[PDB]
């Protein structure tokens, strides 16, 4: 029955790191990873959800079922994070939240609940996105489409292509946003343009469906989710795929969130219903542990305090390299303007460099990076910083 | 999109759970639970695993990423707990392991990768059988069927009628198998049977499926396997979704396997491929702190021999309350015969009543079971026994 012909092939990203070891050489610098690196190389363990941990080891007296939408802590931590503490949204009990294996758990839970319990046939991402949306939104029976961003030349948001695309777009489309700037490109809305998208929404029909990964890394928590705020003022229905992977630096413990709003209390709770069905059939209910520190921390003075310190402290260090590759860059020759890489948020940003310097840049000058020239400054520190700089202006 | 009508329905056992607190008497009685409690009612911690989450805050360093199949540890761990040390299926390279989340979890795994790989378009469960079965297939685009096993009268597996109807499958449909004795009674087959029934699926073409969550309940770790080996040595292909919630009452972390067998490891790794295609597409990669915990107790000889005795007095206690639910209803008058109660392996258990003498039973007499007369003895203590058979009494 699998005798013979199945098939393959490789992740974009996830299949460059089985040659970053095996290099020998000095050098070798992997930019193209995806999670933040501190400026020794490592990805530490939060000082904030160490505690918790202790915490959690001597206060858990059993480790029995969670309901399938998970621990009610986590959920209103998750709302009052995304939306604010006074929100029409969260008095009204507009909204529900299912506790999610990951982000990506999340967005799974997003497409099975809407290819069965509703009408949408089509979801649109942007152009560039990150690489698994398509699978996830293919493998629950919908098509993916896209809408312009970027396109490349003067290194911004193509806003005229973006919407001259989007009106191709039908009424039960959902268009996904990337709330916390964009994956892989590190390419904003400006709030003035989240507002002139969530009335075009409004008035068009899309469903949006807000990706939100890196809350808290370009320039705040709270001014980071002003765009999602600026839309789920103006819809009645909203669906966020948040996660917790980057910001409390829980990446493989799997906690996220799948939060839906309805225009009221009695729809999305129905709404809801469905949505903890497709839960039940997928991996029956979640993860205890990396939600139970999520909740912990955010729901204590001291702790929430101190995790916040911690965020700040990432946050500061990628605007760091940022501000100093691009000046590396100048005094180590450089050919181009590289300007652009500073403000462009959080850790990914496009080098801008062709499919031909990344290969000659890999193969035989030890820098990785992915082929489409997406690199992730986290993995900059600043001893690693002139070393790189220098094989980027050899190759221009 | 979404207001007004989308749906329901309760899930059996889990609306079953919501009246029974709220119930104000003394007699509250919940049977009808799916986890284990000790003689006082509680679902505590295992001590062995208490002690792998001490080593693991004192040691790990880093929360980043697993791989998509997880922790190579666990996976032979699992492998080695599920087919043997010496097994020609080990040493041949001819088995993958995904480290999945919970056993369902890895049963929506089998069921994307068979609906999108494979040619299979039935599969083929008991009646009864657990219900968030024909749920995970369904979501998987495949519809179910299901095979003759109880029907009733005698209390026992009703073999000439399973066989008669399971001729009625061709060759690429999946037959679904319960390792462990059946969810939701107890009952087997003898090796004798399971043998009989491996060489007709050898020969008439189907694939199985071993569903194993209860490993280590019925009369030990490896006699309990002994099923699974009896056709793992037929087979040149199967599958099995293995579960370390009830034997390492891990419960709500989400711990599980889901193993792969091709005929030789070029064609398990090219099938594999595919299966950590469609895990990708669902949660990207699997929680890392449950399968931590159970790799480092399985590792260790301390600590493994501590988890066998706590696996070891489980399983003597369940077999206890069978022994002695069978007594206290001879001398507490009782009508009908219940000796079947005893060799009938696990947790669960069909009482024989009928879907009235349960109502009758919860609505003012305190206990609570499922609908169907399915009863959980480990939800059956010393002090709670004569209320309990006094009540069925009282019903007949
Ligand atoms: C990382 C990421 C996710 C999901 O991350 P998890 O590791 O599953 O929490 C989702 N969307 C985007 C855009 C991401 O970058
Ligand atoms: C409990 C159970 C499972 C899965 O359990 P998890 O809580 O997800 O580990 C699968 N099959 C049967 C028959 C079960 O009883």
């Amino acid at each position: 029955m699998f005798e013979n012909i199945t098939a393959a092939p490789a992740d974009p990203i996830l299949g460059l790191a089985d040659l970053f070891r095996a290099d020998e050489r000095p050098g070798k610098i992997n930019l193209g990873i995806g999670v933040y690196k501190d400026e020794t190389g490592k990805t530490p363990v939060l000082t904030s959800v160490k505690k918790a941990e202790q915490y959690l080891l001597e206060n858990e007296t059993t480790k029995n079922y969670l309901g399938i939408d998970g621990i009610p802590e986590f959920g209103r931590c998750t709302q009052e994070l995304l939306f604010g503490k006074g929100s029409a949204l969260i008095n009204d009990k507009r909204a529900r939240t299912a506790q999610t294996p990951g982000g990506t758990g999340a967005l799974r839970v997003a497409a099975d609940f809407l290819a069965k319990n509703t009408s949408v046939k089509r979801v649109w991402v942007s152009n560039p996105s990150w690489p698994n949306h398509k699978s996830v939104f293919n493998s629950a029976g919908l098509e993916v489409r896209e809408y312009a961003y970027y396109d490349a030349e003067n290194h911004t948001l193509d806003f005229d292509a973006l919407i001259n695309s989007l009106n191709e777009a039908q009424a039960g489309d959902v268009v996904l946003f990337h709330g916390c700037c964009h994956n892989p490109t590190g390419i904003d809305p400006t709030l003035e343009q989240w507002q002139t998208l969530a009335q075009l929404s409004v008035e068009k029909g899309w469903l949006p469906l807000f990706d939100f990964a890196y809350q808290g890394f370009a320039r705040g928590l709270e001014e980071d989710a002003e765009g999602l705020r600026a839309f789920a003022a103006m819809h009645k229905e909203l669906i966020v795929a948040s996660s917790y992977s980057k910001n409390f630096g829980l990446y493989n413990e799997r906690v996220g969130a799948c939060t839906l709003v309805a225009a009221d209390s009695e729809t999305v709770d129905r709404a809801f219903s469905q949505m903890k069905a497709a839960i039940r059939a997928n991996y029956s209910n979640p993860p205890a542990h990396g939600a139970s520190v999520v909740a912990t921390i955010l729901s204590n003075d001291a702790l929430r305090a101190i995790w916040e310190q911690e965020l700040t402290d990432m946050r500061q260090r990628i605007q760091r390299m940022r501000q100093l590759f691009v000046n590396t860059l100048q005094e180590k020759g450089a050919n181009r303007d590289f300007s652009f890489i500073i403000k462009q948020n959080g850790m990914f940003s496009f080098s801008g460099l062709t499919k031909e310097q990344v290969l000659r840049l890999r193969e035989e000058f030890g820098v990785y990076a992915v082929a489409s020239g997406r690199v992730n400054v986290a993995g900059m520190t600043p001893d690693n910083m002139a070393p790189l700089c220098e094989a980027i202006v050899a190759v221009l």
